[PDB]
């Protein structure tokens, strides 16, 4: 019975293990993304108030 | 052996869910300041088209 127990207890194991490691993989994929998209919101911002102070000129 | 695989199991399993909950809530918030962050671009990017035209003209 303990056996059995243990057994089924390991595949449990192993499978709950592996999908949380496959979305941890994916969650770093997007916070990558995320970072990326902060770049580019600062470089459009930059863009913007430049090109603005020009005009005003 | 048996009673020492049970309990070895049973703390990989609490240690497995409890970062697979912490990688979920990650994957949440990520997904959120993005689509945010996007947003912001596109509106950035309309802004410096509009003022970049006004400019020239």
């Amino acid at each position: 019975e303990a056996e059995k127990a243990a057994d089924e207890s390991e595949r449990g194991m192993k499978v709950i293990e592996s999908r949380a490691q496959k979305d941890e993989e994916k969650m770093e994929i997007q916070e990558i993304q995320l970072k990326e998209a902060k770049h580019i919101a600062e470089d459009a911002d930059r863009k913007y108030e430049e090109v603005a102070r020009k005009l005003v000129i």
